[PDB]
């Protein structure tokens, strides 16, 4: 046979490793143009111990929350490009 | 066919219609704490014709570049929830 179907969660681990010099090279024209400004302070609130269900949503949405808008575009393009050549 | 209008009920066209309270109802603890304390839209305009090759990458990246980070997380969660139950 030609090979395995292979892992798909490793694409998040690649986007977590690379930098804005790699992101601008793949987003190109559609790369971000600023406008959000700057600020500070905690905004209040505290952790009351974590909670979870089914596991897949908590692992995935945590990475999506940690990542930049540039990285959110890069992981979305990756998962669309790899799925259309499966099966 | 040379092209199509696409469905009205895609995850992209749904997330572009619903409000920040509907995003908070599915992001939960992972909802953003930034900007005014609740995030917001960014991306700006666009320029020049697209390249002659492909289009499914360019239209998708073009939409995502103008969405809020809350919307980018929610459309990604929706397309993750449906792909893991295929068979």
């Amino acid at each position: 046979g030609p090979g395995s179907y292979a892992p798909l969660d490793t694409e998040l681990s690649e986007i977590e490793g690379l930098q804005d010099d790699d992101l601008a090279a793949l987003l190109g024209k559609e790369f971000i143009r600023e406008g959000g400004g700057s600020g500070g302070g905690s905004g209040g609130g505290s952790m009351n111990k974590p909670t979870s269900s089914d596991g897949w949503k908590d692992d995935y949405l945590s990475r999506l929350s940690r990542l930049s808008k540039n990285q959110l575009m890069a992981l979305a393009l990756k998962l669309k490009q790899q799925q259309l050549e499966q099966g």
